[PDB]
């Protein structure tokens, strides 16, 4: 594992502790959110990000928190502001973003 992964990997445990109930941590279904996929165009989750990490294809933080604000920014879009998944997700994009700097 190079530098940049055991960051990436750092960043990673931390930023899902902010998530108890896990609810980014798989892929968002059809079935548990009807016409997701058809209202988000480029899905992304931790387990994803935990992929990408292990697999080596980030190859700097901004690219890690690009896709941790796309994970917020479809939560933010499928779900209405009143809502517990767009309230995380605005919460989480923020306390992770000033966590890594
Ligand atoms: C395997 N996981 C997938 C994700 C998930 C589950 C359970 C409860 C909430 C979630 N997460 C959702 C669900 N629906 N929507 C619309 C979301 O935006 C999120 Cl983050 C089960
Ligand atoms: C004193 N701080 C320095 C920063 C830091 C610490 C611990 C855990 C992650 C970080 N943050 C990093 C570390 N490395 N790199 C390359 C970064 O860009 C950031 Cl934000 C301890």
């Amino acid at each position: 594992s190079t530098p940049i992964q055991q960051l990436l990997e750092h960043f990673l445990r931390q930023l899902q502790r902010k998530d108890p109930h896990g609810f980014f941590a798989f892929p968002v279904t059809d079935a548990i959110a009807p016409g997701y996929s058809m209202i988000i165009k480029h899905p992304m989750d931790f387990g994803t990000m935990k992929d990408k990490i292990v697999a080596n294809e980030y190859k700097s933080v901004t690219e890690f928190k690009a896709d941790f604000k796309l994970m917020c920014d479809n939560a933010m879009t499928y779900n209405r502001p009143d809502t517990v998944y767009y309230k995380l997700a605005k919460k989480i994009l923020h306390a992770g973003f000033k966590m890594m700097s």
